[PDB]
C-alpha cells in the first residue's frame, strides 16, 4: 500500500585526492600497516588517514 518513494541517501562516501604538498602529503606506512604516529612542534598528534 505504501509508496516506496525516495532514495537511500548514503552515508559512506568516496573521496579522491592527489599528491600536493603542503596541502596533502603521501607517506608509505610501517611494516604492520598502520603508519607512524608523530607529533607537531607543540607535541600535538598529527592526524593522519589511511589512503
Amino acid at each position: 500500500t505504501e509508496k516506496p518513494r525516495g532514495y537511500q541517501m548514503s552515508t559512506r562516501l568516496k573521496i579522491v585526492t592527489i599528491h600536493q604538498e603542503p596541502f596533502v602529503y603521501v607517506k608509505p606506512t610501517m611494516s604492520d600497516g598502520t603508519c607512524k604516529e608523530e607529533f607537531t612542534v607543540n607535541g600535538d598528534p598529527v592526524k593522519k588517514v589511511i589512503c
